[PDB]
């Protein structure tokens, strides 16, 4: 039966993890998968998830089922850093959450959903955009067509490309967005431009999907929300996936969810039921651990004093290796001109390097970025930033 | 989009845990779901658990992302429970094993798998079975039919009945088979019964999955497998979906494994690839802290003896209540003869009780237990033994 099954392709993000690993050159560098690390080139567990820990281990006295949707404060949290403290989304009860692992399994479960409860035929994802995108909503059954986004010799949003592109969307279409941090641009609409999207998607009748896996790593918290909820205030019908691997430092735990947000109270139970069924098909319940975990960090006030804090440490030192990457790259010899990756947010930039060009820095210079040549600047430390633009710099 | 989604059943045995969680009567008796419960009426964190997890809260320095596939030791060490430590399949590196989110977690990516690299059309599921077999395999994209196994009359394993009904099963099927403790009969093959299974399905060309979600509940962890064992040294390919859920108690962590064999290595790898590629689809990476906690325990002596004593604890409370059941039922003069839940195995019993005498049973009595007659004999307590019986003994 498995006799003349073909070797699928490794990932292109996940799949790099691995060569760097069998890849023996002392002096390697990974700025591949979108994982945090610190100046030292770890990825610590952060304090306040250490002290959730301790908490769980001292105060948990069974593991029982979780319910298909999980934990009850998770998805109460969660809503209020999606939505806001006292949103009418909230209060209207229009919304539910359903915890996942993680916000590929929220992507998933919600393209389960849709393609079996709706008549959702395609979806609508950026250009570029994350690769894993592509996987989950063909393997629930849907198409996925791209809209014009990056504007790669301005390194800018492309804005009526985008919207020129996305007439060819039809009413009843999804249309995958990124709440902030687009990955793997790190080039996000403006407030004015999310509020312009948010009334195009009411008029053409699409229903916006929100990838949103990077809040708090742009501006804030809340700011980086500014987007989701301009769209909030004028959907009847919204789906969010989020996650909390990044945020929280939580990567292996799995942590996300699928919120899923309707007219009103009746209509949102009743399509919610169904999404249950289908998480039910697949994992059957949530993993407990990370989402207890950041339940518990939210729900206390010092816990969450501390988590905020570590945050902002993680999203300024990303801040310091942007600066730090074009002033190295301009006081190493860059031919070009690197500054557009300053005004880019988040983990990653996007390099315009060739595919030779970042085929060339892993082979020659044990450097990995992605074949996109989109590179994690988190991974970049004041230790390796001399030799990586170095590399670089021989490549052009 | 939503307005016309129809509201979904709840699930039979998940349900239930609402509806009972909700009828604000005093003494309520759950029995209906497979979570253990101790004389004192919790599932309680096991201690070997507690010990593995207060190691893991001192030790661990990174929530960095898992591999597709998870934690190696973890995978290497359900082989050896699998298989055997020495076993042919285990040296000839013929399986390979992905750590999953639970026992149904495994199920959807092998179906989602086989699905998509196979010409596997249909699956045959036991009758009766796990009612959520039925919904994994059919949101794949398989058809699944069925196989005689229960007799109601005799309450045994109608062998000839299952044989003939499987003769109708063409090469290149998937026949599932549970490892041992058949949910929710609790009536398993004999080891001479197996070998005839697997010489059969060797000669039909069957794909034998089976379902391992009870190693130890029955006999003990190395005879739970004999029937697995048996099928390993005759087949060439065969995928195994098993659980550490009910034998760890770690039921919300979500630790399971998918275990996939071939004729050979290269093989085996080549298939496997496409198994990772069905995961990163769906969830992406497994979570953590669970199947770290039972890699601590497998790993270490001290753990791991501590762990097998509390798996044969939970067993043997188990044989007690059932033999305690079947005599105050017979003390409290019940009309029929119910001796053959002795010769059942596992937490449940198949009782006989009509759909109307369990639903009889909860609105009238609390007690509560699944539509097909199905009592977890492990949410039996000598304390609710007395009052349990007379509510039974009072509807037939
Ligand atoms: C990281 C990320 C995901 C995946 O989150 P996980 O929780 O690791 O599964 C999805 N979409 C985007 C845009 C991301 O950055
Ligand atoms: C419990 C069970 C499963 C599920 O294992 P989980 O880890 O809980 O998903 C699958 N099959 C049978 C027969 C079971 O009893």
């Amino acid at each position: 039966m498995f006799e003349n099954i073909t070797a699928a392709p490794a990932d292109p993000i996940l799949g790099l993890a691995d060569l760097f690993r069998a890849d023996e050159r002392p002096g390697k560098i990974n700025l591949g998968i979108g994982v945090y690390k610190d100046e030292t080139g770890k990825t610590p567990v952060l304090t306040s998830v250490k002290k959730a820990e301790q908490y769980l281990l001292e105060n948990e006295t069974t593991k029982n089922y979780l319910g298909i949707d999980g934990i009850p404060e998770f998805g109460r949290c969660t809503q209020e850093l999606l939505f806001g403290k006292g949103s009418a989304l909230i209060n209207d009860k229009r919304a539910r959450t359903a915890q996942t692992p993680g916000g590929t399994g929220a992507l998933r479960v919600a393209a389960d959903f849709l393609a079996k409860n709706t008549s959702v035929k395609r979806v609508w994802v950026s250009n570029p955009s994350w690769p894993n995108h592509k996987s989950v909503f063909n393997s629930a059954g849907l198409e996925v067509r791209e809209y014009a986004y990056y504007d790669a010799e301005n390194h800018t949003l492309d804005f009526d490309a985008l919207i020129n592109s996305l007439n060819e969307a039809q009413a009843g279409d999804v249309v995958l967005f990124h709440g902030c941090c687009h990955n793997p641009t790190g080039i996000d609409p403006t407030l004015e431009q999310w509020q312009t999207l948010a009334q195009l998607s009411v008029e053409k009748g699409w229903l916006p999907l929100f990838d949103f896996a990077y809040q708090g790593f742009a501006r804030g918290l809340e700011e980086d929300a500014e987007g989701l909820r301009a769209f909030a205030a004028m959907h009847k019908e919204l789906i969010v996936a989020s996650s909390y691997s990044k945020n929280f430092g939580l990567y292996n735990e799995r942590v996300g969810a699928c919120t899923l947000v309707a007219a009103d109270s009746e209509t949102v139970d009743r399509a919610f039921s169904q999404m249950k069924a289908a998480i039910r098909a697949n994992y059957s319940n949530p993993p407990a651990h990370g989402a207890s975990v950041v339940a518990t960090i939210l729900s206390n006030d010092a816990l969450r004093a501390i988590w905020e804090q570590e945050l902002t440490d993680m999203r300024q030192r990303i801040q310091r290796m942007r600066q730090l990457f074009v002033n190295t790259l301009q006081e190493k010899g860059a031919n070009r001109d690197f500054s557009f990756i300053i005004k880019q947010n988040g983990m990653f930039s996007f390099s315009g390097l060739t595919k030779e060009q970042v085929l060339r820095l892993r082979e020659e210079f044990g450097v990995y970025a992605v074949a996109s040549g989109r590179v994690n600047v988190a991974g970049m430390t004041p230790d390796n930033m001399a030799p990586l633009c170095e590399a670089i710099v021989a490549v052009l």
